[PDB]
């Protein structure tokens, strides 16, 4: 139901479905995953993590599959959006194509 | 000065620099390249090309290098934008990060 486009700035993973392009914050995603494993209300939010990390394609595949099966895939436990999404339609329109 | 993120929908190539993320229309790009080779005022605009084409990573590298060295990299000969660009800052802001 989705396609992984790859990593950007060692900070975001780009994934798309039939409607949207998602920029998935890999730090906020790992934060949510570890929270669902271990619901620790008191862990520091990873919005402060600045250094990038190059991920293997296998690790990206595992992270994005986990994300797609998450019960709360939209926001970290602190309420920061895990991703920013863009309608594919917008991208097509900007070069003159209908989607 | 740029980084190739990869192909989307067999229609766009994603490339970024230090400021922007570019969605490069591969058909309009090839149109501009063939125009600079062969300045034919009367060739049909490729805005109508609908079918996708999976490109090799080598071919994508050659296309994007050519694009980056183009004298007119912004628009096809008919005036359709070859790319849509997004400030990286916007993407970072949407998850709560400053860029
Ligand atoms: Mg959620
Ligand atoms: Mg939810
Ligand atoms: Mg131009
Ligand atoms: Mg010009
Ligand atoms: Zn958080
Ligand atoms: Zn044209």
């Amino acid at each position: 139901t989705y396609e992984i486009l790859g990593q950007m700035d060692e900070t975001f993973i780009l994934v798309k479905d039939s409607e949207y392009l998602y920029f998935v914050d890999q730090h906020l995603l790992e934060e949510r995953i570890n929270y669902e494993k271990l619901k620790d209300e008191n862990l520091a939010c990873r919005i402060s993590v600045k250094a990038g990390q190059k991920l293997s394609e296998e690790k990206i595949r595992e992270l994005i599959k986990t994300w797609r099966n998450l019960e709360n895939p939209h926001v970290c436990p602190h309420g920061r959006p895990i991703y920013y999404k863009i309608p594919l339609r917008e991208i097509y329109e900007k070069v003159g194509r209908n989607y």
